[PDB]
């Protein structure tokens, strides 16, 4: 018996190589594209906004004292932060596998862009963390909730609250799961609100485009006129550098790869952004 | 450690200046544009309307004396009122900030026109306050309210009460807060009345354009044929003047900025306007 | 102080006169248009109708006396009544105010034509008054009312009662308020029977044109085939002539304006008209 | 004093004559239009109609005896009955009123065809009366009624019972009032089953033409294949003859007008006609 | 046009000229195709066949009436004829649908048809809901259903189904409902017993073979006849029902 | 008696032969077409996929140590299995029935391909069996189930779970039995969400094509982006060879027919496939 | 060609082309108020089959036509029965004896003969505003009548010397066996009640029949269908010959 087992003639057949590497789910970036992309060259930004406009204009009787109106201002600061991470690899591995170099680069950019988007949306606003949209966003009005309101009614309300600043909304940010449980809403009769089982509804709600991102926490929603309520300032575009002489890399026969970026998030009109919690 | 800290070498870096002052939300003016416009150059206005038309036109018997009809007239007057306000600023701020005056000018106009619109609607009528639409408007008929009516029905009822003057309506004034809860109405099944979540309904109701304005008090509505019920008469347009010698301004090294305007609201047909209140 | 007050220099500024007199609401005249229009040069009208048709036609046995049928007739008369009214005015007022002349004319004509419509619909028939559509109209058959009928069903029933005399109905006449409450009917769900809030329903129901007129008493409705049931006969069109020699007039420098008209309403088929009362 | 009343010169005014006469509601003739029409020339008509078809057709074994099946029909006879009536009028009237006769003719023909339609539908069958559709008609199957059926369901049921004889139903005969109370049916939610308030529905039910004649008694209904099952035989068409020599007419200046007609109703397939009563 | 949707039309119509018909169908396909270990013995598959026969049966009936009525009344002559055809064709279905299969009776559909799945019945189903289930059971043979057979009585109450709202399911009173269900034609036959229903892919699962068309003949001189001055009318027909796919037909009971 | 049975002249008439054979129900092959059909020429396959991407990208303080990120890989193998079966028939049968040869071929193919599909879906994975989709697929997230969900709701949930891998779904796989009970879903009123007893609904759900095959187990269901999550590699196409000299087939006048095939199933992204159970 | 008058000849002969007929009779008359009735005359068939053998029929052409004539006569004798004593029920014709008015016994004179009774009946014919036509008797009865003598010996009817054919009181006599033994009938058949012939007496044959084909026998049949109508039931009188 001359089989193709290991302990036989099987050591003659070489398994076919599948050209290429299998990359996991490539998340579609959104948050960054929702804002204005301007670039700077300094470590901070200073914009000026009208604080308190005490308008006392009124009807004045003939030959009488007219009303006095006062205005207030403020200098708002927006610091630039830095995001980055490095990978220490074997100088040997890099030579034995050429395509690895180009791969690591494309993978470090995505890896960075993720925690970038994660900042733009949920920036703690503390020490180094950026002042993310959700930290700035004016809290949702708990009074807009009426008897028997669907989860969809809430977002509808949110959209209005944006108008309380005389500004049109741009889009809606929801966690994919929440968006899901919403499209599957039914009426007291049993029917489907968005679309019959015959076809999955498009990503639109109340005329406004919907943006489902895993970056958005579960049970948290954000609505506003992002297209011009805040803008991102690029001090330095994300780039990848490599050093052979870094530390003891020359001695351990290693290679250090770096991928960094410098961002600065400015929040012009916080009244045009709303964050809330899906009470359920 | 030569960092960018405040106590270190972080003094050479100057934050990038972002040009332009950030103006808040600009409330879209409407009430002014609704009413017919015309101007005068007098202190007041005098129009005459048919008061009491005693119509006794009846069937007359042959060889008999016919009926006598009478027509009464009245002289109605509409006084011109003045609206204004001033800002006492410092000369220091004025010279050190060039584009400031230019800003205040294009700011006081809005601040004034805001009260202008606020007057035309909720005009007190007492003293120097204008006799706004809500004061003149014939009160809503509580009798029209039937058991099981939504806020949408009430407005529909009002549109009819306007017809009792043989004049068709042309607009519906509502507080954005209320207009919202109306657009988001549901039936027993659960479906939306104005439009499914797929898209937001346009600002129209019963064939008549809806005008949502923050100038309209919450829980108050106004309907009528404004385009032919009342007319605004402008004596003097919004003007801005500055004075260096006003009072002790010369000594205190100050500068006063004034912004005034002269109006006159006439109400030809009060029966063509209605004011109401939602009881809920 | 030199103010615009009365007890001051306010005597030099004369209020601007607004050209034009403000007429009240002019009711859109109908009814007279629903009926056929003919002209006459006599003082009365005589037409003939089949009174009683005694049809005894039946099956006849061989060699037997047959049934004798009989027919009765009648001479129906429609007298010509005169409607008018006059107005006595001072020669001063008429000369000092030129436009007044032509104004009074356009007012008496309306005031006259108003009572004209008022007769055609609710004519007492008492001597001088015309026999209006309602005094003639065949009463609604209460037996048609089923359990749980809406005010809309009632009209539908009425329309049929006309067919019960082999005659097609022309239109429906109701008080504006009633027509309103009708158009705003809802089902056990909430949907609008005639039209969702999007737009107001057209003045049409059950294929027949609806005619809302303040001339129609509240709670009263009149359905029928007016186009081929009744006819209006004009002896003399509405004319307006003035004279200042009428009695005292010349010696008191007065002016008497007259506005007369001669009519005659004929009711050919009273069975084709229906009047009734809604259940409160 | 010179009026238009009797006392004065009112004698000079002669009322305007209205050319023409007013005929009452001319009922639209049907029923006989639903049946097959044929001409004859006999005093009666001996025919036959399949009563019982004993079908014994079955699978036959080879060299075996075939099944004997017979068709038993009864020999029914359709007698020729005569319908008519006459009018004894004054000769003075006939000469003074020219077109009077022409009227009476077209008037008696109507009265005749009217009581004719009354026979074809509800013919007693006793003596001189014909065997009307409702007499011959096979009773409705009460077992077809189910829990919670509407009047509309019943007719639908009947239509099926017509198929028991295997013959497509020609139409549905109902009393105008019943047909009415049917068109105005609503579902358990409110919506209109037929046309809605917007427009009246056509006289069609279950694809079959509906015939609403006052000839049909209230609460009674008839469904079947009229255009196939039964046939009308015209011995003598409806004609009108006049004679002033009849009896003692010549001696009293009288004119006797006769309107006669000879008929004969046959029923080929009685199983194809259903009659019933609406239980309320 | 009273096409009661002839039950025959639902089946393939072919002509023959012999005593009977013989077709071959695959009985048992023993499929053992499976994964095979290297250098090992493979699975042996097998196939079974059968020579299924469909006999040609004869259907007919006769009547005897006086000649003085036939040759004397011509339009009646053809009447009796056209009635015997209807009478025969009516019993024709009677076999095609409920054939005993024994003796001379044809092997009817219901006899062959695979039983209905009593488990498919869910809590709170309509009558039409069940028929829908049947349409699926037909798919257990990889064949699109072709038609639905029902008793006029049952079918009647079917088209009159209503929702908890009030409206009709098959059609608002404005117009009559056409004989169709889930896109499948429906045949109302008195031949189909009440409470019984038949569904399947008739279009290509069973075929009817006509040996002799329904013909009517008369005999002036048959036995007695000549003496009794009578006449014997005969309406015969020769059929043969073949059943290719039995799994493609369903029979059940409206448990309600 | 001269009949046509055995004991008579029935042997003279030969039964009519029906052309060819009647093949049973041929199941529709689907699964194989849902995947990528690749070609090979080896014994096995080696593809590399990124395992654990330890992304530690974060916001770094000035002049501070950066976050170290790491990446992990793996070499996944896909073995080539062999599927086949043979059938030895009598030499006689083959020569006496020419149509048989080509028939057996067509049957062995359908028989093989049938067990092929039976592997691709529910491949055990152990021994020589392939690693079928179901044994690879990620289990359905029970958490996604909300109170009051239909079977159709669950499938909708699965479609989302696919997106949780940043990949769009391709189709739905269900046992016709379960799929059936789904198309027959009704609302609280009783209407069919898909059909409505007029026409059978198409095999499409939520915009995605539905695939009902007996290959899928009862109660089990699979959803994912098949046309990209996996790939089938063919080493040897389905071929049928005939041997007459196989062992003692020469001496027994036999003939063996073989039908072999070589496959290899690869599972690139298991996260893009879901499997579950309908608890009910 | 039997030289004898037929009851068929007595009545008026006409043709028809219908299933039945709608004619009108005459009941009573109180001489006023006359009575009439719209009656029906059904066209019923009559005939009698005769079967022999083809071995004889094919071996004699002269005998062929012979039987045809022997049956035509055999038919008339049966046809005569349907006309006279016709039951008028199932497949029987509206008979004469059934429709005929009974004899008036109050017309018999004590001392007359058997023939005198016949003369009395001829008179009752006039009592209907009609003229008499003929007499129908039983051969045996009619025989005894022709052979009558008085108390002395002389012939009542008349000697063979100046004898002729079948007449009595100047009227045709039809001696039929269909007439019961001791019964008679008189009427104005010539213009009273007549017969309408739908189909004349035709003859057809068939080798295939009840047996025939297997027995080699052949069946012969003379089918004839007609209708008998009675216009004046008063113009006919049937009576019982009392003896």
């Amino acid at each position: 018996s001359l089989g193709s087992d290991a302990d036989s003639a099987g050591s003659l057949i070489q398994p076919m190589q599948i050209p290429g590497i299998i990359m996991p789910g490539l998340r579609r970036l959104t948050i960054r594209d929702l804002l204005a992309q301007g670039r700077t060259s300094s470590n901070a930004l200073e914009y000026v906004r009208e604080e308190v406009f005490t308008n006392n204009a009124d009807v004045v009787a003939e030959k009488a004292l007219k009303p006095e109106s006062d205005i207030t201002f403020s200098k708002q600061t927006a610091n630039v932060k830095t995001i980055a991470h490095w990978v220490q690899a074997s100088r040997q591995v890099m030579d034995d596998a050429p395509m690895l170099q180009s791969y690591i680069n494309n993978r470090l950019m995505y890896g960075l862009a993720l925690k970038e988007e994660g900042q733009l949306l949920n920036g703690d606003g503390t020490g180094d963390n950026l002042e993310g949209l959700n930290k700035v966003a004016t809290a949702y009005d708990t009074s807009l909730n009426a008897t028997g309101d669907t989860r969809a009614d809430i977002i509808a309300h949110a959209i209005y609250q944006v108008t309380e600043s005389e500004f049109s909304a741009s889009g809606i940010v929801l966690n994919p799961r929440d968006w899901h449980n919403i499209a599957l809403l039914k009426d007291n009769e049993g029917r489907y609100i968005f679309g019959g089982p015959q076809a999955f509804t498009s990503n639109i709600m109340w005329g406004l485009p919907v943006v489902p991102t895993k970056a958005q926490a579960a049970g948290t929603f954000t609505v506003g006129g992002f297209d011009m309520a805040s803008q991102v300032w690029d001090r330095m575009d994300a780039t990848v550098e490599v050093s052979r002489e870094d530390r003891d890399n020359f001695v351990k026969n290693m290679l250090t790869i770096l991928c960094e970026e410098r961002l600065a998030l400015a929040h012009y009109r916080p009244t045009a952004i709303i964050k809330g919690t899906f009470s359920s």
